[PDB]
């Protein structure tokens, strides 16, 4: 049907009625074919680096050239600050990819494919037009199905820029049918020997009643550097804190302590992350400059090998039949193909249980950060980067919502684990089957 027919359709009405009985698992809802996306969540990891030049920029800034690598402030105080400004610009640049890509390619936000345990998605940004850049690799793996958890790493060996992280969510519907989403997990970016800890923001899905879903961000995100510098990004939409949707205000401080006083902000950035934003240095409001305009720089999609040469665990290869059925809009075929894949997985889980076998993750391992870890689990190292960055930001190391600070209600929750997924580069180095 035409999108103008979605909202009043029998299918959508049935879907909305099933929300009143939501059990916490989004996959239990009856999503009509018109609201389905043929893209799996394991693919979302690619949204962290669709602007290759911004991802790598920090690695080109040093003590001898930093003032030439800060467009909005050729008088920037230090290379550490120039790099924080670059990391902040990169982070803001990821937002349109992360949260607006389906609206552009599908017409609205839609239900992504729920990845199967073990699902992989790999590719690379060859950066052919920039030999100094080198190849940037993406590795994404579904490390959990119950609940869904995606782990990923994006790395550029040539310039020593590496990123790793994981993601999972908890969702709930309000009585007004707003889908509230809390993200869990964090991402770490290493620029040579300098590190940055990034926490994703909470969000909500609007437009459910009218069958035209879209994401709006809320809350805050943090970017804590090993240099002590901290960027605090606050999100809002429509009105109340801004005159337009997809808005934000970011402030960079010398350290976490200073972030307690907005007046101590070294720079203040404001605007729309899906559009343009300006930056002000100190309190010189009369001298604002353009910081980033998402509309001027088209996203660069990574190179993925043809389906013909993909391993059975690779996302597009595995979901091929379902994706085809979704594109055809065939109700019965979508049900048939999806059930075939998911039933096969259920059978595997039951077999492993009967034989006393467990599923082994491929390139990531869960590290128990709790004081009393499981006797067989892996434990963090001495100079763990996450621990030092979390300490500097006074961030909870428990499995609380992303960005939870020590002492917050979520951090004071009883019997809360502290297990975090970490990339094991050695496992990729010794990979014997998967290629790019
Ligand atoms: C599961 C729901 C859709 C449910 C639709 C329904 C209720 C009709 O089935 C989707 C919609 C928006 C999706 C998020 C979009 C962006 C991101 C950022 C990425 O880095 C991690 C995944 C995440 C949080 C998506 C999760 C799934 C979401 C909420």
């Amino acid at each position: 049907m035409d999108p103008s027919q979605y909202a009043s359709s029998s299918s959508w009405t049935s879907f909305l009625k099933s929300i009143a009985s939501f059990n916490g698992d989004l996959s239990s809802l009856s999503a009509p074919p018109f609201i389905l996306s043929p893209i799996s969540l394991t693919e979302f990891s690619q949204y962290w680096a669709e602007h290759p030049e911004l991802f790598l920029e920090p690695s080109f800034i040093n003590d001898d050239n930093y003032k030439e690598h800060c467009l909005i402030d050729p008088e920037v105080e230090s290379p550490e600050l120039a790099r924080m400004l670059a990391v902040t610009k990169w982070f803001i640049s990821t937002l349109k990819s992360q949260y607006c890509s389906r609206n552009e390619s599908l017409g609205s936000e839609k239900k992504p494919l729920n990845p199967f345990l073990g699902e992989l998605f790999v590719g690379k940004w060859e950066n052919k037009e920039h030999p100094e850049f080198g190849e940037t690799v993406l590795l994404s793996e579904q490390v959990s199905h119950h609940p869904p958890v995606t782990a990923f790493s994006i790395f550029n060996d040539k310039n020593k820029v590496k990123l790793q992280g994981y993601n999972q969510i908890k969702a709930s519907f309000t009585k007004s049918l707003m889908l509230t989403v809390k993200q869990f997990g964090h991402t770490m970016l290493d620029i040579k020997d300098e590190s940055y800890l990034v926490t994703p923001p909470p969000l909500h899905i609007e437009g459910i009643l009218v069958a035209s879903p879209f994401v709006e961000l809320e809350g805050k995100s943090y970017i804590q550097s090993s240099t002590g510098l901290l960027c605090v990004i606050e999100f809002s939409g429509r009105g109340y804190f801004s005159g337009k949707k997809n808005s934000f205000k970011a402030r960079i401080y010398k350290d976490s302590k200073d972030s307690k006083d907005k007046e101590k902000a070294l720079y203040t950035i404001s605007g729309q992350w899906s559009g343009s934003s300006k930056i002000i240095k100190a309190n010189k409001k009369e001298e604002s400059r353009l910081f980033y305009d998402a509309a001027r720089i088209p996203a660069e999609h990574l190179n993925v090998k043809p389906l013909e040469e993909q391993h059975p665990l690779e996302s597009r290869k595995a979901w091929y039949d379902v994706a085809g059925a979704i594109k055809l809009g065939d109700f019965n075929l979508i049900a048939k193909t999806k059930t075939e894949l998911e039933e096969t997985q259920r059978e595997l889980r039951k077999e492993e249980e009967a034989k006393g076998i467990s599923w082994q993750r491929r390139w990531f391992k869960d590290f128990d950060y709790s004081v009393t870890p499981e006797e067989g689990a892996l434990v963090p190292e001495k100079d763990d980067t996450f621990l030092k960055l979390a300490s500097a930001l006074n961030l909870s190391t428990k499995n609380a919502p992303s960005g939870t600070l020590v002492g917050d209600k979520e951090d004071r929750k009883e019997d809360l684990s502290s297990i975090h997924w970490r990339f094991q580069r050695e496992l990729w180095d010794e990979e014997k089957e998967i290629v790019l």
